[PDB]
């Protein structure tokens, strides 16, 4: 792989071990090509700066020799404008084509292409096979490439919308300018779900009108609402001949919800789209969005207008060679343990206070009932270094997903991927003394 | 601003010295925390990365005594991660709220909010005095941003767009799901424009049909295309009351363009969208958004669904602070000489060969006429490392941005700033061997 | 500690959490400052790095207001450099003196004063109440140094030598143009040594001479040798009023090194080298001298010819804030179980393979004889990516510190104070297979 | 040089053009290793990175497949370690042997003698034709290394050492424990300088008494003193064939030395030895040894005792590739124009007030004799932000290099290699504020 002029310096015997030594520690770059999988062992910090490095070299903007009189050289002022994006100063993409091959960079274009090809291995770790792509903005604003996709190879002109009240995915229909029908939950115990009965209703009433409409429904959501049943509505959407797509923020940690996209991929799911911070620990900023459907993933990449940042997609690239597929099944499997203390231990300050620990569904949030007012209790937390915790009145309608009144004020804890016994232990001691 | 026990280690003549050597070298820091303007001298690397790093320690997860039980905890597992982030692994801002401060954050919420104060600061050197918001995406997104806010400020349902052939600005319209009322250019022997007077025209139309138009004027676009008469169709907006979105890419680095905009906004401007590398030097993914309405830019910053990344706005800081308005101001000196370097030079090619030294309005961009393949004298001198150059046939609708058939077949060069002398000799000199 | 503007950008809840935060962040590098002692816990490197950059900033060169007219004045030409000096262009002390405080560099005297505080505390931490020096030396080096002093101080112009074959000890003697009296090894069994009678029986026969014996001893060999009776020895030495130097290259790891220490220090002994590398895992290049006389310290930080790289030192900084008191043991208390480890497997290796686990003092290394070439065997383990291991001939008079013939043909194996169990399991199993 | 999978991810013609422009990237260090010789344009930063990493990979312990169990395997505990040691983690050099190559480290060993190859295209390019070796010691330590070469090789025992009051080359000597004849200085009119007459007599009358003399010779000191007569030293020391070892701590920097030498090997010169830091604007630590005999050099390199950093030899090695030679020769040019500024400016001053303009040799120093208290000069300068000046009462034997009373109580300032212009004027001027 790598091959210089070392003659005459040293004898012969430490020149080669110099060498068997030189190969052996590129080795795991060198599978990266030769294999393009997410590797088994996590790769050090420092190997991964030096296969960056080796790309980022191949870019245009690189060359010595070049004379630059182009509108747009990528030319960079600061040194720390080359930290920052990793050496890819020409960004991502052609314009208006993610996954395009950019000619200006070349490097930047075989690290997407790479890095889509580890993430696609990766699914393939988890039992899921599909085509995905790494984009470089948020899950919300990958929801809306995904409407608009959708928008102009079917049509969609009116989307049905399992109520998940999250911020995000709310304003990312808007953004597309797109119309939205609602489907109300319902109140079963602590529970609160969207019946398959009334999302197969408002379908067939907005077909009835003359739209064509495609459902955006919703795996991972807080404690309260259940997780859609996607593989009902996957099999409606099929029958209907209809797109479906779904939020999947955070369905990549925990088989709980992998299992379920297994089995709706048997049916229509045109795409699902994940948040690479909460699924693949990387900072703020990027999504994960993949598919059994390759033409649909294609229309993904080219509704997005422009050129971007590579930066977030390198984040992902450095997740998956960081991390590796052993410690990341470590990680889910902490996750598990971490839950059950959460629970088997949340459910024991029921027995102190008031009490009832809430049967929901989440495989990843647990909630427990309490009589002060939830918000200053949560706001009280806030205040003691603990983040995170949620605190919801019974009366809030925003916050439970359920438009009539709750039957409980709660304060709902998380146990996420990575997540530390400390921040267990501790978060439901500080509980305790409230 | 620093302050340690340093007692009791070296003579007190020294412990003075050293005190006072701390404090110059800090002086160029908190000047920007104080004072919060572009300073004059752009500050070394090493400095800002400081600067940085001060306001990363301010971020919930750096905290080494909390407590994360959160659905979204920011964990990153490569340090490479925080790099790249320059340690805003929350990002910035709240969801689907840009500028508004994260509870989680904090110090990424600082230097977001110096940045744009940098950013005002810096325009205002120029002589605009406007409201700026540096966005994490690229320009055209930033106009889908600034489409998407005159939907749910004033109810715009279709956009004016006089013909700007440019795929990130016209998928910019697509995505937000806005129809488009395209007013075709004229050409007028050399130059290509569209009429003002057809532009009201398409308003009138529209809104004798019922709706709400909206109009995307651009205000910097490739040689043949003039640009938009920006100050006119301000006017006309004026009447309306329609609002006014410009596409000003590259508006910023050069005179003659922030000439008109002064004009403009004189009138009714409610926003004005610039690429922040092909103006900051920044590598591609970022964006400068500008208005005198305040009101408008908060809508801005609450059209984008989720929270962003916090990069691109990072090398946006990285940018002024590095560079300075001294470097600025003669970066762009070193352009008006770049080109009328490059005009003459061009001109003096003319008259050797077929001649014909296209006149055009850009101030940044040349062309010449040819009598053979342009597309193939353009590969030729890619051939020779030239990059940047184009070459238009008369018959490329795309190229001319013009939907008839130009009256020649040329080739353009840019004076972009931050041009080399030696590559406007290095270019013309090698278009002449050809 | 830090203070900076940061009104008037975020709430007061944000600002004062944001503070809270970053005082915690630095609470560690703060401690450091104030107690100066090694932490309980490990500091990592981002914390060091940033003590680090506050210490350098207080050099002269780094004065933006500065103003340099001298011969050596640290100008440095690139980044890197500063990156490999961390920041002290400097370097450490003044011409011929190591502790005394640079009037140019407030900043790396101070780094260092704290280094050797530090370290004092490190060792009080082992059970050793000394005065300690960080050496910009290889520890053959500060040896020399160590001499040098002994000459100074008391007029030595001889050295007696209890016979230790390691090439740096023997040329460091040399180096300083001191006589050696080597005093022979004998044999006794598995066993070679030193018998603290001909020691006595040397040092006598150099006065009778007229000359001013200094003993050079050696606590920390390889297995063949026993370590010299440190605590006779420094009986020997104090009676008759000798200087008395000790290699203690690799002592501070082992507590069976550290007791003799103890012991030994009751009477006399000038001071004690150690190597940087082989205790606290730093880059080959520093050392650590120490003992109960801080007179004799001051003598030897007088001994190094002009001023000196601060690299070593810092090096040495970095492992003490690095590793801790807390991690440090847990290294100590891991070494225990894989030299037991070790024995174990090499003893059950022996009972198959011809018999023969040697009787040797070595707390870090064993020994197992073998019944064919010893060099062959080696090269066959070496060739097998084991490295490390020594193969030694009955005959080699330089491997068996014994000028007679060694009773066995050997392998030997180190436990030092890294070492993984997956080593010495593996390089002893395929020291089977051979 | 660079060579991975790549295909099977971008069309072919991109994928030729990045082989292209990362050939043309890698170009300045492959001539590194190809041509081993100082290339006429300096390196950015971020390619001499990756070349010392090339190299640092070769080292032993970077192997990943090895089962480390040895005494000394170069273990690391924090990543700075790596960082501060550029990689080389074994430091350089076998026991004993610096300029020989490690067996453990073939990275550390392939660089040093890049660096020593590429220090001797420095000298050929300054018109010396020699043989070097760049040394991880001081200039002073580096003196005493060559002191004991002479002493092994030829037999010497008492150095003949022209009065050169510097406590570094007065400590080599003493440290190397060899017997020191002074040969006093002699005044005459402002300039102090050593006869050689009084050094052969020395010569003569130490062989005389059996001896077997060696002679330290001083090239480049503070301004009173003249430079030894290298040349005529030379000349008779190959007469009497005696070892000749020369300080030049600064002479590499200025022509006027380097005639000095060129004519100084027409005849007897056994080595030289120069400050790396005042010569290469190096940090402080690294030392230069050179000579027209191969043979002397790899007797100085047996000289040094165990193994050592790498550091201050990567640091060479950083500033001949990050200076290049066509900068080197700009810094020389900007010296003398610095010289002459700061005589114009201290002779306007002379007329200020009494003092006189001193007439001494130094083509980098200049003196000014005042009335007043010089030390006291000297320390208010220090409080105004001044470092370098020197203050020497007429009675301050030491620091005017003669035992008897000198002429003038005077300042002395500097105009070494790199010097601001901001230094020399703002230093004058605050010696006139007073
Ligand atoms: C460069 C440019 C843009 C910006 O495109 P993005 O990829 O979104 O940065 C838009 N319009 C024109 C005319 C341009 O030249
Ligand atoms: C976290 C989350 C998202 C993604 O939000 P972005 O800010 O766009 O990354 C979307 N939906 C749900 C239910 C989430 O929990
Ligand atoms: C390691 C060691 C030394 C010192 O070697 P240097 O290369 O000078 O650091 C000296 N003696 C013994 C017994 C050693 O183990
Ligand atoms: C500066 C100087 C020295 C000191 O060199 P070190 O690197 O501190 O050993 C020695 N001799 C002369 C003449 C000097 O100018």
């Amino acid at each position: 792989m790598l091959d210089f002029n070392i003659e005459g310096l040293i004898p012969k015997n430490m020149e080669k071990r110099g060498e068997l030594v030189l190969n052996e520690y590129l080795k795991e770059i060198e599978d990266v090509f030769n294999h393009r999988k997410i590797p088994e062992n996590g790769i050090d910090d420092e190997k991964i700066k030096l296969f960056l490095k080796f790309l980022s070299m191949m870019d245009t903007d690189k060359d010595p020799k070049s004379v630059r009189i182009g509108e747009r050289e990528a030319r960079t002022y600061s040194k720390i404008h080359e930290e920052l994006s990793s050496g890819f100063c020409h960004g991502i993409g052609r314009s208006g084509n993610l996954v395009d091959p950019q000619p200006k960079a070349s490097g930047a274009s075989i690290m997407y292409a790479l890095t889509n090809k580890i993430l696609e291995s990766f699914f393939k770790q988890l039992g899921l096979n599909v085509h995905a792509i790494a984009t470089p903005i948020s899950t919300g604003m990958s929801i809306s490439l995904c409407l608009s996709a959708a928008r102009k190879k079917y049509g969609s002109n009116v989307v049905i919308y399992p109520y998940a009240s999250h911020k995000s995915p709310i304003k990312a229909v808007s953004f597309v300018g797109m119309n939205m029908r609602l489907v109300e939950t319902v109140l079963d115990g602590d529970r609160v779900y969207v019946p398959v009965e009334d999302i197969e209703n408002a379908i067939k009433k907005e077909i009835e009108l003359g739209n064509r409409p495609c459902v955006l429904s919703t795996l991972t959501f807080f404690p309260p609402r259940n997780s859609d049943d996607i593989v009902e509505i996957a099999k409606i959407c099929e029958n209907y001949d209809i797109p479906h797509i779904i939020n999947g923020a955070y369905a990549i940690q925990n088989n709980y919800y992998l299992e379920k996209l297994k089995k709706a991929f048997k049916y229509r799911v045109d795409a699902v789209v994940s948040s690479s911070d909460k699924n693949l620990l990387t900072p703020i900023g990027g999504g994960l969005v993949y598919s059994t459907d390759a033409e649909f993933i294609k229309e993904i990449s080219l509704s997005y207008p422009g050129r971007a940042s590579a930066t977030p997609v390198v984040n992902t690239l450095v997740s998956l060679l960081s991390m590796g597929s052993k410690n990341y099944l470590e990680l889910v499997k902490n996750q598990k343990n971490s839950k059950k203390l959460l629970d088997e231990l949340l459910n024991d300050l029921s027995k102190k206070t008031g009490g009832k620990f809430l049967d929901v569904e989440s495989p990843i949030a647990s909630c427990i009932s309490v009589n002060s007012d939830p918000v200053e209790i949560a706001a009280k937390l806030y205040n003691l270094r603990v983040t995170g915790p949620r605190g919801i009145k019974k009366t809030d309608h925003f916050g439970n997903c359920y438009l009539g009144t709750y039957t409980h004020d709660y304060i709902v804890m998380n146990a996420a991927i990575g997540v530390r016994t400390e921040d267990i232990v501790n978060s439901v001691s500080k509980l305790e003394k409230i």
